[PDB]
DNA sequence: GCTTAAAATAACAATAC
DNA sequence: GTATTGTTATTTTAAGC
């Protein structure tokens, strides 16, 4: 059913379409299902690979259990340094393995 | 044809409520 | 006690030499 992709990419544009400084582990999740029904559709635990492909690369900071999660309520706040690892390059979704 | 790197995936673990 | 997130580590895939 289609193969796989990488996810940091369209990590990286969930988290630049968002210039308010502002993302949320679960709206991703959900950004990310409306975009792609297939992978909302297998989503073979795309919990942490989403997760993964989120912090591991932009290595920002997140809110774990907070006093306003009911169910999917969760925060993800990144720094100025993601756009910054991006502008750099050049929309670079290999770079040489 | 082989190895190396990075990407992708999966499982657990820790905290918080 | 339960629920949500976070962290880590392991795996797999694909491309680099």
């Amino acid at each position: 059913v289609k193969p796989p992709y990488s996810y940091i990419a369209l990590i990286t544009m969930a988290i630049l379409q968002s210039p308010q400084k502002k993302l949320t582990l679960s709206g991703i999740c959900e950004f990310i299902s409306n975009r792609f029904p297939y992978y909302r559709e297998k989503f073979p635990a795309w919990q942490n690979s989403i997760r993964h492909n989120l912090s591991l690369n932009d290595c920002f900071v997140k809110i774990p259990r907070e006093p306003g999660n009911p169910g999917k309520g969760n925060y993800w706040t990144l720094d100025p340094q993601s756009e910054d690892m991006f502008d750099n390059g050049s929309f670079l979704r290999r770079r040489k393995r």
